[PDB]
């Protein structure tokens, strides 16, 4: 019997709803696919070149896989942007700040949600219809061989927190509404929204994970891991671009990466 708690539950429900609406492949579906539940179908597994050419029925392989990742990332940016607009207060912010928050927030969100599609052995692709093994991704030619490893390392750790979609919905909102982003014009309105989101997240985790002591704090500490993945990725990208002068980068990703840090 607390009305402030009641408003925070209302916010949590709203965010979960928009999340399900914005992201076509949820963690719940991903885990059904990965663990072999009967609600969803088995993926075709790509573990080598033959299986890759087989899978394509249902050029340069490293470059093909890399650009696949890129294209998937641009559609993820599109999904995250539609989600962000559902976050109460976001579209009422200064437009330049909306842009800044998306610019710095989207990649940290991509890697958070990518974890949902991963286990220690590989990653779901093509909306869960495929599974590409971690060893196969590791085996790719020099510059490409290690692009995915840091993401797998983060994911195994992150997934040990056993978050569900209802938790992740609030956490990603919290990520987007970060007042510490470089070049923000009006920090106060953003921190006010984030404070509300943090209250909602704390209550969600206490209610959804009553036996998981300090899960809120542990989750927030993962923001440090996300930030480091993004930094590493950015530097790997600059190596790739200099060594592979014939590989195209999508303009949207290019604009996001422009003087990030
Ligand atoms: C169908 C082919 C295919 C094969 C591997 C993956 C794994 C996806 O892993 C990802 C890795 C990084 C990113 C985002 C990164 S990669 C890039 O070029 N730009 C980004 O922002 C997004 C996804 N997806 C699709």
């Amino acid at each position: 019997l607390n009305p402030e708690s009641a408003d925070l539950r209302a916010l949590a429900k709203h965010l979960y709803d928009s999340y399900i609406k914005s992201f076509p492949l949820t963690k719940a579906k991903a885990r059904a696919i990965l663990t072999g539940k009967t609600t969803d179908k088995s993926p075709f597994v790509i573990y080598d070149m033959n299986s890759l050419m087989m899978g394509e029925d249902k050029k340069e392989v490293a470059i093909r896989i890399f650009q696949g990742c890129q294209f998937r990332s641009v559609e993820a940016v599109q999904e995250i942007t539609e989600y962000a607009k559902s976050i109460p207060g976001f579209v009422n912010l200064d437009l330049n700040d909306q842009v800044t928050l998306l610019k710095y927030g989207v990649h940290e969100i991509i890697y958070t949600m990518l974890a949902s599609l991963m286990n220690k052995d590989g990653v779901l692709i093509s909306e869960g219809q495929g599974f590409m093994t971690r060893e196969f991704l590791k085996s790719l030619r020099k510059p490409f061989g290690d692009f995915m490893e840091p993401k797998f390392e983060f994911a195994v750790k992150f997934n040990a927190l056993e978050l569900d979609d209802s938790d992740l919905a609030i956490f990603i909102a919290v990520i987007i509404l970060s007042g510490d982003r470089p070049g923000l014009l009006n920090v106060k309105p953003i921190e006010d929204i984030q404070d509300n989101l943090l209250q909602a997240l704390e209550l969600q985790l206490k209610l959804n994970h009553p036996e998981s002591s300090q899960l809120f704090a542990k989750l927030l500490q993962k923001m440090t891991d996300l930030r480091q993945i993004v930094t590493e990725h950015v530097q790997l990208l600059q190596v790739i671009k200099k060594t592979e002068t014939d590989m195209s980068l999508h303009p949207l990703l290019q604009e996001i990466y422009k003087d990030l840090y």
